[PDB]
């Protein structure tokens, strides 16, 4: 449901082929929030329960609304938490293909973490999805140091956070359909592009 710690709980002896690390939006519950569960279910359908590990960013990431105003769009502690998860994935399952995603503050967190990530690990992320990307205008729809072809941004018309503001309007809460279809579609495609099948 809203909490998944497949990576942390997982046995190194039987690593999944795909590891998905996701950061929730502000004030959302568990470590997956409102959109994470939908993405997870679809990933499981494609790769099978044992084929993919779903890991939300919990720990120090409190998804505090006020942190959207900090320089990177989230807290330093949150970035360290997500970086640590990528590092854990790399160590626990070196042969797994990674995919990532984030919504709202989680999107900023995903961008910041990926930017700071060691290139060797960053290069293992076959695709990243960002919903209501709070740094969309500032970063010109990109994630620093990460290829455009591996990036997909879902920014609704009227979603003010995609246009340089921190105002939360109705379109910012309308990403359900995207999380159910195009998002997993993109992630699956990106994984298959490098892993074949």
């Amino acid at each position: 449901r809203t909490t998944r710690d497949d990576l942390i709980n997982g046995n190194s002896a039987s690593c999944a082929d795909v590891i998905f690390i996701y950061a929730r939006g502000s004030t959302e519950t568990g470590n997956l929030g409102t959109l994470g569960p939908s993405i997870a279910s679809n990933l499981e359908s494609a790769f099978g329960k044992d084929g993919v590990w779903i890991q939300g960013v919990g720990g120090a990431y409190r998804a505090t609304l006020g942190d959207n105003a900090l320089p990177r769009g989230t807290s330093s502690a949150a970035i360290r938490e997500m970086l640590g998860l990528f590092q854990q994935a790399n160590t626990k399952c070196p042969d797994a293909t990674l995919i990532a995603g984030g919504y709202s503050q989680g999107a900023a967190l995903a961008a910041a973490s990926i930017e700071d990530l060691d290139s060797a690990i960053r290069d293992k992320i076959a695709g990243t999805v960002l919903f209501g990307y709070t740094k969309n205008l500032q970063n010109r729809g990109r994630i620093p140091n990460y290829p455009a072809d591996r990036t997909k941004v879902f920014c609704n018309t009227g979603d003010l956070v995609c246009t340089g503001s921190l105002i939360v309007a109705a379109p910012h809460l309308a990403y359900g359909p995207d999380a159910r279809g195009p998002c997993p579609e993109f992630l699956i495609e990106k994984v298959r592009a490098v892993r074949g099948s």
